[PDB]
C-alpha cells in the first residue's frame, strides 16, 4: 500500500533504440492521472528522423497509470511496486517482418515517474511496413491480458496489437511482456485480468522535429459472466458451437480459440480444453463454457467486445437439371484481407479471400477450375430506400483456394460499409482436399451454376435479403446479385458507417438440403465496430 497516484504525476520517458543497425533516441514528457485512466505525453526523436513509424513504439514508450476500479484495487501490481518501481521486458513480433526486444525501468526519481528503455530490433525488411514507413498515424487500441508470475514475484502479459497499413490493410504486432519489481518489498499478485487501452496519436502545429502527441486511456477490467446478458452469453457460446449441435467439441474449440490471439500452441489448446471440460466427456456444455469465459479472460472481450454480429442463413440450389454432389456435413474456413487501390478514385474495395474445406477426417465441372478463372461481379442493392450498385472484376484460383476482387460503387458513395457486403459479393473457389472432392457441391453445379440466397440479420439493426446467380458465361465466372435491406437504423452501425475496414476469420458450416438438391449453411459474421 502506497498510492503516490492519488493526483496528477509528471512523466519522463527516455528511449535508446537500434533497429537493423539504424540507431535513434526518443525523449518524452507529460503527465499521468491514475484516478481517471489518463496519460498525456509528447515524444521527440532527438536524433532527427525516426527510422520506424511512431505507432510501432507507442507500447514501448507506463501501465502504473491504469485506472483500477474499486473492486479490482487488489489486482494492481504496477502501483504496488512503486516507488522503487518495476522492470518491464517485452518481445514484439511484427507479422511477416522483424521483432523488437525491450527492457525498461519504470520508477520514481523525486516526484517524477520515469520510463527508461533500451530497444533492439532485428531481421526487419528495409522496405517492409516498418522501415519503409507504410503505417498510418492514427490511434491504436487493445486489451492487455495480465496473469500472475508467482516465481518472479511479478506478472506476465500478452496481447496482439493491430495498426493500420496505408493501403487500408492491418499490421499485427504480437506482444509478450514480463514485469518484475526492482526492490524487495511486498507486491500485489493478481487474478487474471486485462487493461483496456486506447491510444490517440496527433501532431503539434508548433513543433518542427519528428514527434508524437499522445493521449491515452488505460482501464483495468475483468470479465465476469454476471455482467453479461443471457443473450450475450448465448451468442458467445454459438460462435464456438458452429455446427449448431449445442456442445463445443475439440475441433470447434481449436479453430475458435485461435481467434482470440495468435499466441497459442496445439498443447496450450489441449490444456485449456482439458481444464474446461470438467466432467471429461470430450465436449464443453454451456455451464462449463460459462466458467471457461472467466478462466480464459480473452474469450468474451475478443470474440464479442466491440463486435456487430451478422447472422447469415444461406441456401444454394442448382440452376441446371444435371447431377450434383450433395455433401456430408463440413465447413469452409474463410480468411479475408480488405485493402484499397491507391489509384482508384471511386469508392471501392479490394477483397482477397482464402477459402479451404475442412471438418471431414480422412478417417465433373471440377475441371473448369484447374485453372486461374476470371470473375465478374454485379450487385444491385436497395437498403432502406437507398439505391446503389457495385461492379467488380478479378480472378479465382481454386487449387490454392484464393480469390481476388476489385469492387467499385458505380452509384457514387456506398450507403453501407463495404464489410457488410463481403459475404454477398464465390464458394466454388474453395480448395477441397483430395479426401473431400465428392463433397464440393459448388463446382459440381458448373457450368450452368447455382442460385445463392441468404437472409442476413444484423443484431439490434435491420436485415439484408440477397439472391445471386453464380455461373459461367464463356470462360468468365459471373456472380449477379440483388440485395434488399429493410428496417435499418439511420444512425446504427451500418447506415451510420461505424464498422472498421477489416475482416475476421469465420467458418461456414455446410449441410445438405436433399429436398432442393442443394445445400444450406448458417454462420455468424463478426464485424468490428468503430
Ligand atoms: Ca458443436
Ligand atoms: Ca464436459
Amino acid at each position: 500500500g502506497e498510492e503516490l497516484f492519488t493526483g496528477v504525476v509528471p512523466i519522463l520517458v527516455e528511449l535508446d533504440g537500434d533497429v537493423n543497425g539504424h540507431k535513434f533516441s526518443v525523449s518524452g514528457e507529460g503527465e499521468g492521472d491514475a484516478t481517471y485512466g489518463k496519460l498525456t505525453l509528447k515524444f521527440i526523436c532527438t536524433t532527427g528522423k525516426l527510422p520506424v513509424p511512431w505507432p510501432t513504439l507507442v507500447t514501448t514508450l507506463v501501465q502504473c497509470f491504469a485506472r483500477y476500479p474499486d473492486h479490482m484495487k487488489q489486482h494492481d501490481f504496477f502501483k504496488s511496486a512503486m516507488p522503487e518501481g518495476y522492470v518491464q521486458e517485452r518481445t514484439i513480433f511484427f507479422k511477416d517482418d522483424g521483432n523488437y526486444k525491450t527492457r525498461a525501468e519504470v520508477k520514481f526519481e523525486g516526484d517524477t515517474l520515469v520510463n527508461r528503455i533500451e530497444l533492439k530490433g532485428i531481421d526487419f525488411k528495409e522496405d517492409g511496413n516498418i522501415l519503409g514507413h507504410k503505417l498510418e498515424y492514427n490511434a491504436i487500441h487493445g486489451n492487455v491480458y495480465i496473469t500472475a508470475d508467482k516465481q518472479k514475484n511479478g506478472i506476465k502479459a500478452n496481447f496482439g496489437l493491430n495498426c493500420n497499413i496505408e493501403d487500408g490493410s492491418v499490421q499485427l504486432a504480437d506482444h509478450y511482456q514480463q514485469n518484475t519489481p526492482i526492490g524487495d518489498g511486498p507486491v500485489l499478485l493478481p487474478d487474471n485480468h486485462y487493461l483496456s487501452t486506447q491510444s490517440k496519436l496527433s501532431k503539434d502545429p508548433n513543433e518542427k522535429r519528428d514527434h508524437m502527441v499522445l493521449l491515452e486511456f488505460v482501464t483495468a477490467a475483468r470479465m465476469q459472466v454476471a455482467d453479461a446478458s443471457e443473450e450475450e452469453l448465448s451468442e458467445c457460446f454459438r460462435i464456438f458451437d458452429f455446427d449448431g449441435n449445442g456442445f463445443i467439441d475439440r475441433e470447434e474449440f481449436g479453430d475458435i480459440i485461435r481467434l482470440t490471439g495468435e499466441q497459442l500452441t496445439d498443447e496450450d489448446v489441449d490444456e485449456i480444453f482439458g481444464d474446461s471440460d470438467t466432467d471429461k466427456n470430450g465436449r464443453i456444455d454451456f455451464d462449463e463454457f460459462l466458467k471457461m469465459v472467466e478462466n480464459v479472460q480473452p474469450i468474451y472481450p475478443e470474440l464479442m467486445g466491440g463486435v456487430q454480429l451478422a447472422d447469415h442463413y444461406q441456401q444454394n440450389t442448382p440452376i441446371g437439371d444435371g447431377p450434383v454432389l450433395l455433401p456430408d456435413n463440413h465447413y469452409l474456413s474463410y480468411q479475408s484481407k480488405l485493402s484499397k487501390d491507391p489509384n482508384e478514385k471511386r469508392d471501392h474495395m479490394v477483397l482477397l479471400e482464402f477459402v479451404t474445406a475442412a471438418g471431414i477426417t480422412l478417417g465433373k465441372g471440377e475441371e473448369l477450375f484447374t485453372g486461374v478463372v476470371p470473375i465478374l461481379v454485379e450487385l444491385d442493392g436497395d437498403v432502406n430506400g437507398h439505391k446503389f450498385s457495385v461492379r467488380g472484376e478479378g480472378e479465382g484460383d481454386a487449387t490454392n483456394g484464393k480469390l481476388t476482387l476489385k469492387l467499385i460503387c458505380t452509384t457514387g458513395k456506398l450507403p453501407v460499409p463495404w464489410p457488410t457486403l463481403v459475404t454477398t459479393l464465390l464458394m466454388c473457389f474453395a480448395r477441397y482436399p483430395d479426401h473431400m472432392k465428392q463433397h464440393d457441391f459448388f463446382k459440381s453445379a458448373m457450368p450452368e451454376g447455382y442460385v445463392q440466397e441468404r437472409t442476413i440479420f444484423f443484431k439490434d439493426d435491420g436485415n439484408y435479403k440477397t439472391r445471386a446467380e453464380v455461373k459461367f458465361e464463356g470462360d468468365t465466372l459471373v456472380n449477379r446479385i440483388e440485395l434488399k435491406g429493410i428496417d435499418f437504423k439511420e444512425d446504427g452501425n451500418i447506415l451510420g458507417h461505424k464498422l472498421e475496414y477489416n475482416y475476421n476469420s469465420h467458418n461456414v458450416y455446410i449441410t445438405a438440403d436433399k429436398q432442393k438438391n442443394g445445400i444450406k449453411a448458417n454462420f455468424k459474421i463478426r464485424h468490428n465496430i468503430e
